């Protein structure tokens, strides 16, 4: 199944934050309506916050997360969870190797802000 | 029901990261077996990261998040999500006021780490 | 925070299914747009499906689950999860007693159907 | 990533319930310790319950859900959610065709039971 793609409410500010847990250098791209809106990169095995940014879901609400390591696309897992019918989290994990921890880059999207 | 309380695997490293979205200064306390292990503070209405840290769940595995604003504990919502039977998120929102966005302080706990 | 209230897409069919795991008879009421749309009752300590039904979310999309034992409201917990940006589950647990399993009645709402 | 595999606590009862939303006949297999523990087959486009059973998780606690239609394995999506640090849901969707609803068979696993 497709993973790392989320439909947000249109024209809504959201946070996106990436964490690294791998020997490999992670590169995370965040697309909004297929336009590159953010790119984060770094290397840590201790959960470094390689990037955090406020974006806007725009007219389409379509947000996609992609992760690669020195050009190789990582396999993704994802889900969205809503608390008290209001508070939204869109979650991504990614695997760059063979141990299947899916934590090599972790991406958390949250809304609403403010 | 109790919120913001999570049983992690014993003696396991985890990340904890807090974001703020309130006019008020948020204080986030992370407790491991009922003892404060990290404290973050800050004020933002733009989802700023007010802290991030790596902790160990210790011999009991018991982790709790508490949030307070202007000397007053905030109400919490929370849940845990597991993706591909491996990647764990413990998610918390908090409400300090009247509007019920539960985003005043947003706290993300993730494990395993690298 | 409010629990057991979900916003579904308008004019969409959904399933609602209730399970019982308590010494006490559970009553589950499902409201759509503030009108009772389904009701199930039963006692089981073995996860009986005390009712399952297909409903339409109508113009509002507002769906509320209430659980009671002989007229006494149970405390609820709830969340919504979305898989592959398409498959939705709204989840409710309830506690009628002192042991805090929140499984006394468990309610699952799923959409889309068909 | 692997989907439909969940680690439950050892020697613990859980409920499994399958719903169908497809023109095709769905076959849902539940494997406990890599051996078939339940099988459900049926057809509905109205979310009918094609099986519901209580099972034990056994020594390893490893539970796997597989879905097929006309003998051809369906693609799966899944996740696990925990409410109030106690109430567990393991959730599976499956796609037998081209429309990507992942509702063709929907499987809900819940624990603890009464
Ligand atoms: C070489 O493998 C990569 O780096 C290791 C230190 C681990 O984080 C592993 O999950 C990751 O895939
Ligand atoms: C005074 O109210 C607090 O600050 C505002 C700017 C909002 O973020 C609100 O949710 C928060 O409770
Ligand atoms: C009297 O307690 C009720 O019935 C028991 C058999 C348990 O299922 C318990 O969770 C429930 O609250
Ligand atoms: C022919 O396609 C199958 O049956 C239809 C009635 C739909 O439920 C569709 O999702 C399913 O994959
Ligand atoms: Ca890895
Ligand atoms: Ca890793
Ligand atoms: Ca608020
Ligand atoms: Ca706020
Ligand atoms: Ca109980
Ligand atoms: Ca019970
Ligand atoms: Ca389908
Ligand atoms: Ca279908």
């Amino acid at each position: 199944a497709t993973q790392g793609v989320f439909t947000l409410p249109a024209n809504t500010r959201f946070g996106v934050t990436a964490f690294a847990n791998s020997a490999g250098t992670q590169t995370v791209n965040v697309l909004v309506n297929n336009e590159t809106a953010a790119t984060f990169s770094g290397q840590s095995t201790n959960n470094a916050v390689i990037g955090t940014q406020v974006l806007n879901s725009g007219s389409s609400g379509k947000v996609q997360v992609q992760v690669s390591v020195n050009g190789r696309p990582s396999d993704l897992v994802s889900a969205q969870v809503i608390l008290t019918n209001e508070l939204n989290f869109a979650l991504v994990g990614s695997e760059d190797g063979t141990d299947n921890d899916y934590n090599d880059a972790v991406v958390v999207i949250n809304w609403p802000l403010g």
